[PDB]
């Protein structure tokens, strides 16, 4: 049930989004330009597959999947990924492993905000977006 994820979603709160850009290697002037970036995020579904498009005005992404289906991805900070994106405990879980590595970007309802838990290392960074009508 991945219903009430789908729509269009507006980054309205960021905690320590510098800290984990900077475990993912990240460089400084990238973090500064996404420091003051917020993204709309578009999250849609079309039968057995959803897409998950980011939009900013520094760097695009659009992702497709199936639940629970291994996919290739690569990341806004050109990582070359496998991952992995199922629902858990009614969380949209998103699990990215490269080089023996795996950051975890976790998606969530709360009040009908959308709150996302990305963690790398220990960087845990929480960003909340609001729904668009
Ligand atoms: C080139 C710009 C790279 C910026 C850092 C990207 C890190 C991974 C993606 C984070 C997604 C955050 C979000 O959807 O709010």
């Amino acid at each position: 049930m991945v219903d009430a994820f789908l729509g269009t979603w507006k980054l309205v709160d960021s905690k320590n989004f510098d800290d984990y850009m900077k475990s993912l290697g990240v460089g400084f002037a990238t973090r500064q330009v996404a420091s003051m970036t917020k993204p709309t995020t578009i999250i849609e579904k079309n039968g057995d597959i959803l897409t998950l498009k980011t939009h900013s005005t520094f760097k695009n992404t659009e992702i497709s999947f199936k639940l629970g289906v291994e996919f290739d991805e690569t990341t806004a900070d050109d990582r070359k990924v496998k991952s992995i994106v199922t629902l858990d405990g009614g969380k949209l879980v998103h699990l990215q492993k490269w080089d023996g590595q795996e950051t975890t970007l976790v998606r969530e309802l709360i009040d009908g905000k959308l709150i996302l838990t990305l963690t790398h290392g220990t960087a845990v960074c929480t960003r909340t977006y609001e729904k668009e009508a």
